[PDB]
């Protein structure tokens, strides 16, 4: 990756997480990957190619989305194998959801260690917000990232993607120069809310009692 020239940097990430948490709908934001899906029956996995174009130029994701499979149980080892990068994603207005985080998170490490993972709350957009950043604690333990995302409004849709492709190519400087083509948000998530969210965040970041914040 260092040189110009190279041939395609792609990535397998996997995206997990409980049946509605909004992981298909967040998949398919990006137009282009939405096109270009592939479904691979053995798996019942549909990979999305999501191009993004960085500074250093462009960078694949294959987004892995289930097939619905995690509703009725554990999602086998060929999904897993091989992921360089993982997010999960849960619903912050289930709270069982959140609870569940951890489970994916121990199968996800079983099968591929030390991996970087982003941990994504979407549907940010909803008024009643039950899992708040003053909840969210899972991820100082285990050394995620965690960005509030709306899969709606189209909210923070590049922010995960972006530290995974930073800590994956080990460039902390690198940039989206272009912001894919995206489908249009179904709703606008309100700027002062998404600015109140992000202060939260950051007030306990720095260690407040607010957990996510506990977490930086």
């Amino acid at each position: 990756m260092a040189a110009q020239g190279e041939p395609q940097v792609q990535f397998k990430l996997v995206l997990v997480g409980d049946g509605g948490t909004g992981k298909t709908t967040f998949v398919k934001r990006h137009l282009t990957g939405e096109f270009e899906k592939k479904y691979v029956a053995t798996l019942g996995v549909e990979v999305h190619p999501l191009v993004f174009h960085t500074n250093r130029g462009p960078i694949k994701f294959n987004v892995w989305d289930t097939a619905g499979q995690e509703k009725f149980g554990g999602l086998r080892d060929g999904y897993y194998i091989q992921a360089q990068c993982a997010i999960i994603m849960f619903d912050v207005t289930s709270r069982v959801t959140y609870k569940n985080v951890p489970n994916w998170h121990r199968d996800l490490v079983r099968v591929c260690e030390n991996i970087p993972i982003v941990l994504c709350g979407n549907k940010v957009d909803i008024k009643d917000r039950k899992v708040k950043a003053k909840s969210i604690v899972f991820h100082r333990k285990k050394n995620l990232q965690y960005y509030d995302i709306s899969a709606k409004s189209n909210y923070n849709f590049e922010k995960p993607f972006l530290w995974l492709a930073r800590k994956l190519i080990g460039d902390p400087n690198l940039e989206f120069v272009a912001m894919p083509a995206l489908a249009p948000p179904e709703v606008v998530m309100d700027p002062a809310l998404a600015a109140q969210y992000e202060h939260d965040l950051e007030v306990a970041q720095t260690t407040a009692l607010p957990d996510e914040d506990d977490d930086l």
